[PDB]
């Protein structure tokens, strides 16, 4: 057992000074004044570093030089484990491996792989995020059109039956029957609107059917016009809908992120939507059946189409603070508590309180990771 | 002097019950509990109606069957007087006659006619609103393209010399040297961004140069995309910028109006941008050298291009309350206090307080005008 001391502790609700977090049995035992700490307990000094619950990334296609996409070879438990070690280097202790628009078979393997993974590693990769294939071609983005299709009773049923390892499914509401959304949500899956050209009216129908989240706000959505707010405008106008936003300063202009934060409040979540280049050093990689190039901080195919990002959660936190005028504590919530509540895991993750899983990360004022703790174990030490 | 009693009185800061507004010498003498009323003063009952500062419309091309545009014949003091009488019928006691993209000749005539009207009618038509001709053809809307032109140093200097009768000039910041903006602003003229295809970057440059207002948000502006917020996006992100919004449910979707209000706070002003059909009953009229038809409840030229509205201020107040979820008191401010502050006339108008000009309007809960008072005289009685 041990206690982390001498550092600013962010519980999710406030910053504490002169306190210590005692971690025992992979769980956070308590957070209280350092002066009430029993004697001889090994104290781990944070050395002034900020201590926060581990970041939670709800949209991640790949990182650490690998992708959990495209092939049966890459859609494996080993990939999941690799992506986890890479995330940890960036303070990210949890994520939703995201498998995009692909064949029925690859989706089934992804489900089997997720399930196998869960049995071996708890409180890490939390569950699958299936982005596709029920999208709108007009907003397919970098997805392979040969796989963008309409929903079948068989696939729909398979997902619902495997809801226990499927955290979320992103789909275009105007491309699927309301019944499909309701069925998925009733099974326990978070249904999110994304890669849609839906009008505001269509978007609202999707919300009423069971959609409670939206994938990477602005991206793969209609632009906003005076008379047609579209899905983006609808999400902004609907206080109950949570949503992710890629904060790399490349996918979305910081001004739109600021406007989005003001309008979404505690419902805006930080996501990386990263790819293999994130937390690694590579020049190119494969994605959506194409060759993607990492040229100038961008991940684009030969046609210049953005294909995911190379952003890490700690970099996202930093950008939101330095460029979007959002307080550190609020930014930390966008990367922890908010995404945790969006996917229903706040009872065990998202804050530094007694009983919660011991997943944390520590960084210095310059936003450099000094520690990362998974299930009470310090996997990163810098 | 006399007193208005028996009604809910909105001062611009609060709703008052059991109070009275005492009017003397065209000014509001006091707003106090009915118990402090001077002995034996005349008491005019509001019959339970709501009493408010008279509505101020900062963008109006025409109404009552006339237009303050297009021809040397129409640009007259008589038109201004006709428009004022029609406005009063819908609770609007003050407005800015808006002369759009036309020739140097007509503009100068507009300046002379305004000056002539001002020496004759105090506290009514406040001053000129020149919308154009330094706009972007991409966003000319219904404006005659043949007149959209670059800013001549001479014309600019002229406007500066006649700043005393020119309340506002709307221009596209990316089509004009920063100096033109600065000259006009320093001359006391409110410089507004409108009919522009400005990027967020070009818009901010405009604000730094002197722009403090934006004409009919969303309309004649770029749509909003993830990586290019454009002028509309920059306006929503800059708290210091005031802007008008056409609340007819026709020019801008109510969801966009709600998002804009949450982002602009006390900087969002209600405007009509109405034309001749407002407060009248016509099937067509001339505007921008074209025949405009009132089809399907819209003012459109033969090509379907929206060409102004047929909204009245009292109808706009109603729409904002019923379809935008904005409290009546806040909506009233959008039609009074806010626009008054935007054009710097709040020391004499915009609120019901001692010393302020006695311009007021009263209406029943169903938004029907019962009274309109200008300089202390009740000009509308219903
Ligand atoms: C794995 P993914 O989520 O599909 N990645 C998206 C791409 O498909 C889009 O092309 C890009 C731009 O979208 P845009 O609408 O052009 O802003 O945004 C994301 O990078
Ligand atoms: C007197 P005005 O201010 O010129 N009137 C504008 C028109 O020119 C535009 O065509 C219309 C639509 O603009 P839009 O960009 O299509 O929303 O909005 C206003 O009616
Ligand atoms: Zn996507
Ligand atoms: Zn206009």
């Amino acid at each position: 057992m041990y206690a982390l001391t001498q550092g600013r502790i962010f519980t999710g609700h406030e910053f504490l000074d002169d306190h210590a977090v005692v971690i025992a049995d992979g769980l956070i035992k308590s957070v209280c004044p350092v002066a009430e700490l029993p004697p001889e307990i090994e104290q781990r000094s944070l050395n002034g570093a900020i201590l926060s619950p581990g970041f939670i990334d709800v949209q991640l296609n790949g990182c650490g030089g690998v992708q959990f996409n495209d092939t049966a070879e890459a859609v494996s438990v080993e990939t999941l484990e690799i992506m986890q070690k890479a995330n940890e280097k960036s303070g990210c202790t949890n994520y939703l491996p995201t498998l995009i628009t692909t064949s029925d078979e690859l989706m089934k393997q992804g489900v089997r792989v997720m399930r196998e993974y869960l049995a071996k590693h708890p409180n890490q990769a939390l569950g699958l995020h299936l982005e596709g294939p029920w999208l709108n071609l007009v907003k397919k983005g970098t997805h392979n059109p040969n796989f963008v299709r309409k929903p079948d009773a068989a696939l729909v049923d398979f997902l619902c039956e495997n809801a226990d390892v499927i955290t979320k499914v992103t789909l275009a509401p105007e491309m699927v029957p309301a019944e499909v959304i309701s069925k998925l949500a009733n099974a326990g899956i978070v249904v999110s609107a994304g890669h849609s050209n839906a009008t505001l009216k269509e978007a609202k129908a999707g919300f009423r059917a069971g959609i409670t989240f939206a994938t990477h706000l602005y991206n793969a959505m209609p632009y906003i016009t005076g008379r047609e707010p579209g899905l983006a405008g609808a999400i902004l106008d609907e206080a109950d809908i949570y949503c992710g936003i890629i904060a790399d300063g490349l996918h979305v202009d910081y001004a739109n992120i600021r406007n989005a934060k003001r309008l979404k409040g505690d419902k805006l979540c930080l996501v990386t939507n990263a790819t293999a280049p994130a937390g690694a050093n590579i020049e190119q990689f494969i994605f959506a059946g194409k060759t993607i190039y990492y040229r100038n901080g961008l991940c684009v195919d030969e046609n210049g189409t953005l294909s995911g990002s190379s952003l890490t959660m700690i970099e996202g936190v930093r950008n939101l603070v330095e460029h979007c005028g959002i307080a550190l504590d609020e930014v930390l919530r966008m990367a922890t508590l908010y995404p945790a509540r969006a996917i229903g895991v706040e009872k065990r993750l998202g804050t530094l309180a007694a009983g919660k899983v011991a997943n944390l990360t520590a960084f210095t004022p310059d936003f450099k990771i000094t520690k990362t703790i998974v299930n009470g174990n310090e996997v990163v030490t810098q």
